[PDB]
């Protein structure tokens, strides 16, 4: 069922529980520094807490020069004793990224350590550095996907002990024929397939906001994820799980919390278009994924 949609407006989000609350995080309002923090009680009325990175990282310029001020698109789960933050470094519109990693024992203490550089990109990459997404394989280990725009979505095992990449980077999702035009990755192991959703965006409207939630599955986590119909999402493929309705804009930014709950943005026609956080059950008796 529909949980219901937030008061609070959130884009990008990821959601976790810690004691009697839940967490959603997303993208830095564009006027400030960091990343956004949202508690509730209830998952549906949140208040907004301070920040993380109101102070930003030194190391960020090294990488990014001319960073915008908001990070993009956490990712956050509690693996092997610590919270682990993987979050976006990077300017609209640019494949000059990074993703950097951030560790915590306590969300609602605030405080937070500095993991480094994760992986990043520069222009003379087919890719975009952002939207990371901390996955675990069928034997319980670590692997990130991530990416938005040109060559599309990508894959690398991690290190269990560092958390940062390790062996190859593999290509998992993209569209050659639309422009690229797909991005936020969220991808996790039920009932012997990977299964990965894909936010697929507009690709020519000078704005490129999300616009509908695809999905594919497979055996190995390295793909290839087919759709329904057998078509592969290296090639454009993905079913839609999701693509609005009458109040409803633009749905994306989608990631599966424990297993079975899908969040995601979307815009609200009857609140000036503002990305809200919206909650589903997901089911997979089907084969597939569900509302
Ligand atoms: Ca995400
Ligand atoms: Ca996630």
């Amino acid at each position: 069922a529909f949980w219901g949609a937030s008061n609070e407006l959130l884009h990008d989000p990821t959601m976790i529980k810690e004691g009697s609350s839940w967490y959603a995080l997303g993208t830095g309002l564009t006027e400030e520094r960091g990343l956004r923090v949202l508690k509730s009680s209830d998952a549906k009325n949140w208040t907004v807490q301070k920040s993380i990175f109101t102070t930003p990282l030194s190391w960020w310029s090294n990488y990014v020069p001319n960073y915008g001020q908001n990070q993009w698109a956490p990712d956050i789960q509690y693996y092997n004793g610590k919270y682990w933050l993987y979050y976006s470094v990077s300017s609209f519109g640019s494949n000059t990224s990074a993703i950097g990693l951030a560790s915590s024992t306590s969300i609602s203490s605030g405080g937070w350590k500095d993991e480094g550089l994760v992986i990043r990109s520069t222009s003379s990459n087919n890719y975009n550095a952002i939207d990371p997404e901390l996955t675990f394989d069928k034997d319980g280990n670590p692997w990130l996907a991530f990416g938005s725009f040109w060559s599309g979505i990508k894959l690398t095992k991690l290190d269990k002990s560092t958390m940062k990449p390790t062996g190859s980077l593999y290509s998992i999702a993209a569209r050659p024929n639309n422009g690229g035009a797909l991005e936020a990755p969220t991808l996790t192991y039920q009932n012997g397939y990977y299964y990965l959703m894909v936010s697929f965006d507009k690709c020519c409207d000078g704005v490129n906001s999300t616009y509908k939630i695809a999905y594919g599955r497979s055996k190995s986590i390295t793909g290839p994820y087919l759709d329904k119909s057998g078509k592969s999402m290296l090639e454009g493929g993905g079913t839609i799980l999701d693509s609005g309705n009458d109040q409803w804009k633009g749905p994306g930014g989608q990631d599966i919390v424990n297993g079975n709950i899908l969040v995601r943005h979307a815009y609200d026609a009857n609140d000036n278009g503002i990305p809200k956080l919206l909650i589903n059950d997901l089911n997979w008796s089907s084969g597939w994924p569900s509302y």
